[PDB]
């Protein structure tokens, strides 16, 4: 029985207005409705993981774990495996999987964030699952953010508190947040982020709706502003949304938007919105295609709409050789050449490099670079032919070149990260000077920039 080198993943967020659900909600998991929809002739077949996000989500963990494998015993019968569940609140995450899998799938790790301070500390945060699939790291995030039009700063103030604190993932990456440390990251739920246009327009929108024509809205929507300029979700990819606002329904019909101010909305309007989303972020140069993302229109028991993704993601086996894992194979080594990380902080303490990969042993510290000055203000850290070389575990081409180093730049004076970056080693040649670049983050923010080359030899 071979070992894959690709999945599918389902992804689904529903926010189900503290309601229970209908009796039929298989159209969710079959990708049916509205948006980039799933072809009817692949409706029998199994999606490998399901990773399934609620928010205010009124059932126990048992009652909704039954209502989740009945409905995909009946679509698929397949009797799918409880991998994790993890509930914050009414924020809940349940990740199943095909049987098959039971034994590909290990280190699963689960953890919540709670955001916000006294008033806005008690019901808004995030819940998280992370595995491995064979050789290959998923995380996988159901954030609740903060509500309201005029609220898109505390969202994005919501969103770095959970990468800072969701503590998912191999803890010996001790530098690096949850953006760095899966293969695929998936991170989806009721975003909250809306489109922001005036009250007086509610109509004019919902005409919008009506005619399909959803390219006025999207220039509105406070997540894709927000993250055209560089303020939230730095790094993650989202599909082009095609189905309408799921947000904010009459309950039991879609034919209506309810948006008009009222006591239990806190006197706020609700204009159609794309509060529910899906998005992602995969290391460089992995397999990773979304083949699904949209909204059920026959789920009406809720004041949203559900939303599904899916997607192909690469992964890799576990790899054995006579040498690694317990040994290095002298027959590889990774080179870093003429390397120069560019930083923004105003700082001048002297740095150096950690290497971190589950191609080493253990995590790499490089000596202290030279600090010079850039001609535009900028802090550079020149490392010269300075780095340490590499000794992964296993030198077969088929294995390293598949692999990634996770590249953390730390002050000497306090050992503190002020960029983390991932560099893919899928080369076009081995033995060969080639280039290599990664942005630089901290806390998911820009800090700068590490450029250089790479010499990767393998046992080829
Ligand atoms: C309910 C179970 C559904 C299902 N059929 C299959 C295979 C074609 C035989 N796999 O799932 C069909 N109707």
């Amino acid at each position: 029985q071979p070992e894959p080198d690709m999945i599918t993943i389902f992804i689904g967020t529903w926010n189900m207005g503290n309601a229970p659900p209908p009796k039929k909600i298989t159209s969710w998991f079959l990708s049916k409705g509205q948006g980039k929809t799933r072809d009817d002739s692949a409706d029998y077949i199994p999606h490998d993981i399901y990773v399934i996000g609620t928010q205010e989500d009124p059932l126990s963990e048992k009652e909704w774990l039954e209502i989740l494998k009945h409905s995909l015993q009946e679509i698929t019968s397949v009797t799918f495996k409880t991998v994790a569940i993890h509930t914050l609140w009414n924020i809940r995450i349940v990740v199943l999987a095909k049987p098959e899998h039971e034994n590909r799938i290990s280190h699963i790790c689960t953890d919540n964030v709670k955001t916000g301070i006294a008033n806005t500390l008690g019901n808004k945060g995030a819940v998280g699952v992370s595995f491995m699939f064979n050789g290959t790291s998923l995380g996988f995030v159901n954030s609740h953010l903060t509500s309201g039009s005029e609220k898109k700063l505390r969202r994005n103030q919501n969103y770095m508190n959970i990468l800072r604190f969701l503590a998912l993932g191999d803890k010996k990456l001790s530098p690096f947040n949850i953006t760095h440390r899966f293969t695929h990251l998936f991170w989806f739920g009721d975003l909250n982020y809306r489109v922001d246009l005036p009250t007086w327009e509610a109509e004019t929108i919902i005409q919008k709706i009506k005619q399909q024509q959803y390219a006025d809205l999207l220039s509105h929507d406070q997540l894709l502003t927000e993250r055209r300029e560089q303020k939230v979700f730095l790094h993650f990819e989202e599909e082009e949304i095609t189905f309408a606002p799921t947000y904010r329904f009459e309950r039991l019909t879609r034919d209506k938007y309810a948006y008009t101010k009222q006591k239990a909305t806190g006197m706020k309007y609700n204009l159609p919105s794309w509060c529910d989303r899906v998005l992602w972020k995969s290391y460089p140069l992995v397999h990773v295609v979304c083949q699904s993302y949209g909204s059920t229109s026959d789920i009406m028991t809720s004041d949203h709409s559900p939303v599904f993704a899916t997607f192909e993601a690469g992964v890799t086996s576990q790899f054995v050789s006579k040498n690694g894992p317990g040994t290095v194979d002298s027959q590889g080594q990774i080179e870093f050449l003429r390397c120069y990380a560019t930083l923004k902080t105003k700082s001048q303490t002297k740095f150096y490099l950690e290497f971190h990969s589950s191609c080493l042993e253990s995590f790499v510290k490089s000596q202290e670079g030279e600090n010079e000055e850039g001609s535009e203000g900028e802090l550079v850290v020149k490392f010269g032919e300075t780095l340490p070389k590499l000794k992964p575990i296993i030198s077969d081409p088929e294995y390293l070149l598949d692999q990634h180093i996770l590249i953390s730049i730390k002050s000497s004076d306090s050992d503190e990260s002020y960029g983390e970056g991932c560099i893919a080693l899928r080369l076009e040649a081995t033995e060969t000077q080639l280039p290599i670049y990664t942005p630089l983050t901290h806390h998911g923010e820009l800090t700068g920039h590490f450029q250089g080359e790479i010499k990767l030899q393998t046992s080829q």
